[PDB]
C-alpha cells in the first residue's frame, strides 16, 4: 500500500523555528519526499482552492489570512500507507505523541496539513504540484 | 487564557530531568508566569497542596518524599493551559506525555499539574500568595 | 515490583542508525540493563526458538531470515512492572508516541522486539542468557 | 571543587522558546540549581548594577533596554569549576559546540549571561541573591 | 552584515535520513530560508558548474557521480554573518560540534555543502536559482 | 578502516547517559563490531586496561571507581575510527564533545576511547581475547 500524500508546512511553524522538528518527526517515521516548494507568501489562489471544503465556514477568511501571513513549504511524501499515517503523525492539539500534540495549541495555527482522504490526497497534490 | 499550577517534583532534580520536562511544556507554546526555586519545601505547603489526598494511606509517603529535594513551582498560562498541560503530564502508562515517557512510579512521578480551574486558582494561591 | 524483560533490538535497527535512539527511550523511562549480548549474526536456531510460538505462520521463514540479516541485541530489563511497560513503550506503527509509532512503518521490519508475558519473558530470558 | 556562578537567561531565549535547551545543557554538564528566580520584568536598577563594569559603554542603555524587554531566569548554580565550566559553556556566537555558539547570533540578543570569574561571581550573585 | 548563502543537502542526508537534524542545526541559529529547491535527481550540468573550480582534481568524476546518486536539497540562507557562520556551522569531520563534525566522517560523503566566500554565494546562488 | 575500543563507565549508568553516549558515536556512522556488558568488571582487567597508569595517584581511585557499576565494553569500527571517536570523547573543556558537553570531573568521565593504534589493539585483547 505505497501512497503519496501532501503536507503543508504552515507559517506559525517558521515563526517559531519548527521547521525542521516537523520534518524530522516525518523523516524518522522513514517516509521520503517525492517533491517540495518554498513558498515565502503562497499565492492567495492556491490557499483559497486548498480549504475549498471551507470556503462557506465562519473562519474561512482568517484563515487564508493566515496561511498567507507568512511562508509555507508544500512536501509531497511517500511510504506506505502514507496518508493514514502522516495523518496519525499530524494529529491534534489534545494527544502528546503527535506533531500538533507536541507543539501546538491553537485552532488556527497548528504547524502542519496534512491529507485527510485518498481523494483529498489527488486533489491537494494537484493543486500544490500541477505538473503532473 | 488560563493560568495553571505545576510542580517539579525531587526525582526530577535526582535525576536531572528538570530541563526535559519543562522544555516538553515550553515547545507545546504554554508561558512562565510565576516561578519559585524551593530547595526543600516547608511540608505545611506541601500537605495543603495535597490536602484532598489526606485520608489515603499513600499520604505520609507522599509528604516524605514531596520534602526529600528541591521542587519548583511553575504558574503557566496559554490557551487551555490547565487541560493541556494535564494531558501532557500524563501518566506512567501512556507514552508520548512526560510521565509516560520519563517516570515508572506510582509515587516518584517528576510532576504535578492542576486537574480543574479550580484547583488551579487553590494550588496558584498557596504557592503564590503574593 | 521488580520484573526483568526480554528485549530484542532487530536489524533494521543497525541499518538505519536507531540503536541508541531505542536503547534511550527505555533509558529515560528508567530501565535497567542486566544483561546484554551483541550479535553480528544472531545463529539461527535461536531464533527459531525465540519465535517457536510462530513456526505454524505463513511469515515464519521470512522473519527469521530478516533476523539473521544484520547485528542483533538481546537485553535484559529490570524495573517496576518491566514486562507491561517496555512492551507499551514498544507500541506498534499506528501509536504515535511509542518506538513502532514513532520510527517504524512495516509488518516485520519494526526496530524491537519486547516479550509480552511473564512467562515469554522467562522463556525468551533463558533462550538468550541460558547461562541463568 | 565546588564553586557557584550566577546565570542568566536573556529575554530573547523567552521569545524564542529557548530557555529549556539552555538550561537542559548545563543541567546536563551535571550542574545544580542553589537558587532561581523567574523575573517577568527585572527592575531596572539591579540590570544596571549587574552591568555596572559596563556603564560608560555606548552600547550600555541599549544593552539595559533589551534585558528588561521581557521575563530574565536569574540561576546559581553550583558544580565543580562552575564558574569557568558554565562560561565555556556560553561560549560566543563564534564557537560551534557552546550555548550562543549554537542558538545565538547577534552582538547583545545573545541568550545567555554567565559570571566570568570569581568576584563577579560573587559580585553578581550578591545583587540577583542579596539575602544572602 | 546581512547575507544570503547557498547550502546543498547531500544525497547521504538522504540516505541517512539527517536532512531534517542538518535543517534544524541552520535553523536553530536563527537563519531564514529564502528559497528552496528539492531535487529527486541533479541535473549532473548543474553539478558540473558547481564544483567547477575542480574540474581538474582526481576527485572531480567520483564527487559528481556522488552527488548526483541521490536527492539534494539547494537552499538560499538568509541572517546576520550567515556565509561565514554557515560555514562555521557546517565544520569538518575533525572537530565536534558542528554538522560533518557531529555526523560526517568521510572526505566525500559529508552531507552539506555551504559557500566558503562572498564570490563563491553569489556565483552557487545564480547556479541553483538562476531567477536572480 | 580501523577499529577502536570503547569504555561506557559506571557514571553513565548512574547518570542514565548510555544511550546519549553510544548514539553519538552511532550518529557519527560507527558501527558496533563487538559489545559486552558487565555488571561488574574484575578488577584484573581493569588493572591491565589502565597499566600504562600503575604509577599514578590517581590509580587506585580509578580501578576502585571503575569496579563500583556495570560498564560495556564496545568494539568500534568505521574509517579513522580510533581519532575520530578520540575527538568525539573530548575532555571536560570542550563543549561539543561528550565530556565537554556531559562530564565535569576528572575521574567521573564517562568514556574511555583508545588513543593510538597500539592501545586499541592491547586493549581490544583485553576485553574480548577470543
Ligand atoms: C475548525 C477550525 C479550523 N480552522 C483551520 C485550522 C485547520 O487546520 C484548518 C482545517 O480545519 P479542519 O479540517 O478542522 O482541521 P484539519 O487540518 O485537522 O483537518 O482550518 C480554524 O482556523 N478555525 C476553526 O474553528
Ligand atoms: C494513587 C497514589 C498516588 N500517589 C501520589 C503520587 C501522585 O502524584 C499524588 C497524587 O495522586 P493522584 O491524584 O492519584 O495522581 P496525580 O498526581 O496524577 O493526580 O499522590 C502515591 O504516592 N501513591 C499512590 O498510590
Ligand atoms: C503479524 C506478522 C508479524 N511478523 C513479524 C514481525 C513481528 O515483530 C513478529 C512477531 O509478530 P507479532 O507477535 O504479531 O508482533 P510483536 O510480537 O512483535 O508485537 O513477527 C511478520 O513478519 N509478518 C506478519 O504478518
Ligand atoms: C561588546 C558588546 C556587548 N553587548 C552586550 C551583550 C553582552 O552579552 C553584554 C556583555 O558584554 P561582553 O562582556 O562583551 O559579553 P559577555 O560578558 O556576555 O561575554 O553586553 C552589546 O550590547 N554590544 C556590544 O557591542
Ligand atoms: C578533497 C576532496 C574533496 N572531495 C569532495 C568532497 C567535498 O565536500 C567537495 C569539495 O571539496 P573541498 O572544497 O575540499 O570541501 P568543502 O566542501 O569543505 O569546501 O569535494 C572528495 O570527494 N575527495 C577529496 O579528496
Ligand atoms: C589525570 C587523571 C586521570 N584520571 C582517570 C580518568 C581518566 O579517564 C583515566 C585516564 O586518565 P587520562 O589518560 O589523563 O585521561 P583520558 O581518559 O582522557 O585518557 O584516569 C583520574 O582519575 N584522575 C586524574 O587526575
Ligand atoms: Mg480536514
Ligand atoms: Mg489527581
Ligand atoms: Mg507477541
Ligand atoms: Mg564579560
Ligand atoms: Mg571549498
Ligand atoms: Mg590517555
Amino acid at each position: 500500500g505505497l501512497q503519496r500524500t501532501l503536507v503543508l508546512i504552515k507559517p506559525d511553524a517558521f515563526e517559531r523555528s519548527l521547521v525542521a522538528e516537523i520534518m524530522g518527526r516525518i523523516e524518522k517515521k522513514n517516509f521520503k519526499i517525492v517533491s517540495m516548494k518554498f513558498w515565502s507568501k503562497a499565492p492567495r489562489n492556491l490557499i483559497e482552492q486548498h480549504y475549498k471544503e471551507h470556503s462557506e465556514q465562519s473562519y474561512f477568511n482568517d484563515l487564508c489570512d493566515f496561511m498567507v501571513s507568512g511562508p509555507i513549504i508544500s512536501i509531497v511524501y511517500e511510504g506506505t500507507d502514507a496518508i493514514s499515517k502522516i495523518r496519525r503523525l499530524q494529529g491534534n492539539i489534545l494527544t502528546p505523541g503527535t506533531i500538533r500534540g507536541d507543539l501546538a495549541n491553537d485552532i488556527r495555527e497548528n504547524l502542519i496539513h496534512a491529507s485527510d482522504s485518498e481523494d483529498s490526497a489527488v486533489d491537494e497534490i494537484s493543486i500544490w504540484f500541477p505538473e503532473t
